């Protein structure tokens, strides 16, 4: 019966990943009809999210999300959107497409207020301009916000490595460099192709590590947080 | 522009993985703009599709699919059953809403009749019920059926390893086994949860092996398959 709507291809690759996860997360017992009822709407061509900060048509943006919206707030009983960065438009919509959503950025804070450390918010130049962790999360003290120097180092492998299909692995060694050079051993997926880094890190074991990541939070307790 | 859409979840982790395939063969060169633009109907509460032939009510069925297709006709320009065994039931809806349709056996059918060799039918003893592939393809007289016996070892396989989500290579050596048996070098994924085998073949590069993958040629085709 209880069904979520995805709203995304904002990273399609990110996109299936996380459908892979909900089921990966939820195997069932006996049956499948047990388990997960998911809607997909994987639109790549949705207008560059850090690019439509950086020209005049927000106004192009801000459509796309609600139409869509009307549509998933028909067929889904919550809805979440596959990007961070795109919760900037929420202010923009209408209060009633929004009763069924599932911010990203409240999920990322509830983990976060559980895990109570400091926490690297790893996040493109264009999510950190759109402030929405800043001004989003109860436990904004506890993030620590990276170099606009480190942003772009960011940048790079969200779209030239991770946003590409390829290992995230691969960008590992970076990222623990990070860690240590602002001095944690954690990490909040802003972006939301780090679903793909964390995923990688949980198939090798490798718990050193604790990753805030909302994508993973969701498939996990798909069984609760589903009304 | 173009849109295609998937009633998909029967083979929830297939449908998934189906969704993963688009984008790693549609791999954007400068934007992801570019990439496909994809809906996925995933309901595994489908009522079972062996098990709903082998009940009274084939009826809850068929009105599954129909309720789903006057949806997706309305958002997508394009569709697709992600269920070869599911198509069982396009005899009993009205032929507006399969003008959009793609039959996942005659995709199979065009790929057997290019590679003119005597191929294996590898389906569940459900979806050789259905006869779907021996009434429906052009290309029958090289279509090899499983005895009954093997039908339920396959039946094991979908079930018990593929559908769970384990590693589809384990499977492999009994696939090999059945392949020198009816003695060819090639197979049909009639039962989808194969598109995972299809994969995991290719990953290794294992070429010894020809197979006629539906899903494989829908993703790999996608530019030229949606209008
Ligand atoms: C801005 C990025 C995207 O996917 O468009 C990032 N993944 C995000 O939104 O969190
Ligand atoms: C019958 C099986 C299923 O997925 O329900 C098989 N995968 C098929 O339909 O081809």
């Amino acid at each position: 019966l209880p069904i979520l709507g995805v709203l995304g291809g904002m990273g399609p690759v990110v996109t299936a990943e996380f459908l892979k996860s909900i089921y990966e997360y939820n195997p069932f017992i006996d049956k499948e009809q047990e388990s997960p009822n998911v809607i997909v709407f994987s639109f790549p061509s949705a207008p560059d999210r850090t690019g439509s900060i950086d020209s005049g048509k927000e106004r192009e943006f801000i459509d796309f999300i609600q139409v869509n919206l009307e549509h998933l707030n028909k067929l889904a009983d919550c809805i979440v959107i596959g990007s961070c960065t795109a919760h900037y438009a929420l202010p923009q919509i209408p209060e009633n497409l929004k009763d069924k959503l599932i911010s990203l950025i409240k999920i990322a804070d509830q983990e976060l207020q559980e895990y109570n450390e400091p926490t690297l918010l790893l996040a493109s130049t264009g999510t950190y301009q759109k402030k929405l962790f800043q001004e989003g999360c109860t436990t904004a003290d506890l993030i620590i916000s990276l170099s606009e120097s480190d942003q772009k180092l960011i940048h790079e492998m969200i779209y030239k490595v991770l946003k590409r299909g390829h290992d995230p692995l691969s960008i590992l060694r970076d990222i623990e460099a990070l860690l240590e050079k602002y001095n944690t051993r954690s990490y909040i997926s802003g972006c939301t192709e780090f679903h793909l880094l964390t995923k990688s890190l949980k198939l090798k074991g490798i718990d050193s590590i604790k990753a805030i990541d909302p994508l993973s939070t969701i498939a996990q307790n798909f069984s609760q947080l589903i009304i």
